[PDB]
């Protein structure tokens, strides 16, 4: 077994190397003046079992195409098994045809990964885990809930765990139950004793921050002592970070499935969670 | 039969509609705040034969992923046959493994297009036509030589046609012979009566413009009255346009397999050449 780090690992390839004590081989990668990607897999692999680490955060399209290229190269170079660890899988929000003739993006991406030679696919908090049925090989989903629980407990004195919609309830519950905290969810259509408590709003993804902002209102208008926001994938887009500080979200918790900053942001390294699931 | 225009047609979908008198359906496409692509195929297609127009010029990776998404959607929507007209095919320069463990990018791209549902692939001046053997369906290569010949004859009084390397010779010969002009090629290693003639340097692609600049020297140092440069794919990168004016390339001739400008650049619409080859 060896670990091959793609063009987009967020330290995950290196820390997985320590944790598992497996040798680490880094993919050579540059950008032509064209704009196109150069990809070279710099070792022998002849009969090795490979753990490819390639996340597909921004830029999603280039990182995806780089993933495709690296993957075929690896299968071409003799590898015995390809395991693709893609922390943030792109085009996940596109689950189905919301209107007729819309593309089911995640289907295409997944089909493409079977072709191209990926045997086992490992993903952290897929937006909706049924999605991954499209992938023909073996699936290993990673829910880094314990690591998020542990962090919340360190940072938050008297936590109430609030999920922004029914979608996020299962995740809130499993996180809150491990830390024996109270939990609830906001009910779109037309517990609650979060009065005076330190609320933590947890979602899988935070892009614009719209759902989290609407949720931060209800919280304060219900006696929230403070509001903290947490997601596995922090794809903060344009306003986001500021749009949240303005509504009074003090702290931001995310993980390294994505690339980020540090005025804040509390970044959990989810390699430990990924290692278990291997 | 119908024509579906992707997110990147350069008028080619529209003019192919006139030329062939086939109805034109445009793909709905936007960019999420994410960065990700939205793709919707807005008509019925149930049993239609489709002509998809998607070029893959910059940004190559997004356009490729958009191509993949649109393609599967079309096959999913019932279409009887998918013909993908991709004027400029990206990752063409990556023909083979120039070093061990390099990716054969074009192989991956092509394999991906077979999977995904493309039956027939139509390409204009592929960098090297053996490349396309990797594609499993039917191939239609388009060499728009007659349209380039016609244009040269309109604009250039007393043309000499110069190919920058032996690679570009076949193309120079076929273009020059149709216009009964003299032709030659520059010989790397360590006719020629272009003395006093209006030289036209023809290549498949112009990126940085390096090969064209070295060739413009020999020309002037051999009595060239003037130098014009022509390529099918004008991917002018950074300096390029200026780097050429400086060495005295007066005129630039390209085609609409790519998107461009017009201080210059003489742009041939190669839809007519694509139509023949259908
Ligand atoms: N990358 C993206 N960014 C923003 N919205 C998206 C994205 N992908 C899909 N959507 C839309 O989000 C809606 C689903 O909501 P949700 O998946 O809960 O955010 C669908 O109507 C999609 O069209
Ligand atoms: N998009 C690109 N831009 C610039 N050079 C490239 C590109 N793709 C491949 N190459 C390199 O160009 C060399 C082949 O030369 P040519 O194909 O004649 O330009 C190979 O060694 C490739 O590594």
């Amino acid at each position: 077994m060896i670990i091959i780090g793609g063009s987009a690992t967020n330290g995950i390839d290196e820390s997985l190397s320590k944790i598992l004590s497996i040798p680490l081989v880094k993919v050579e990668n540059k950008i032509f003046p064209d704009g196109e990607s150069y990809i070279r897999v710099p070792s022998s692999i002849r009969d090795e079992e490979v753990l490819l680490v390639q996340t597909t955060d921004y830029p999603q399209d280039k990182h995806l195409i780089e993933l495709f290229l690296i993957a075929e190269t690896i299968r071409d170079l003799g590898a015995k098994k390809l395991t693709a660890i893609v922390p943030y899988l792109a085009y996940s929000r596109q689950d189905r045809r919301f209107k007729d003739g819309e593309a089911i993006s995640i289907k295409t991406i997944l089909h493409i990964l079977s072709e191209v030679g990926v045997n086992t696919l490992v993903v952290v908090e897929p937006h909706k885990p049924e999605e991954l049925s499209y992938f023909k090989g073996e699936l290993k989903i990673v829910h880094p809930y314990h690591q998020i629980a542990r962090k919340i407990k360190e940072i938050i004195e008297d936590p109430f765990i609030l999920a922004p919609d029914r979608g996020a309830l299962d995740r809130a519950r499993k996180i809150a139950e491990e830390i024996n905290a109270p939990y609830s969810y906001i009910e779109k259509e037309r517990n609650i004793n979060l009065k005076g408590k330190d609320v933590v709003i947890i979602d899988d993804i935070i892009s614009t921050g719209g759902t989290i902002v609407q949720a931060t209102r209800l919280a304060y208008s219900l006696g929230a002592k403070s509001v903290t926001a947490a997601a596995i994938h922090l794809l903060l887009v344009g306003g986001a970070k500021e749009r949240l500080r303005e509504v009074g979200v003090k702290t931001l918790i995310g993980t390294n499935t994505i690339n980020v900053n540090d005025k804040d942001i509390i970044t959990i390294d989810v390699s430990q969670s990924i290692a278990l699931s291997l």
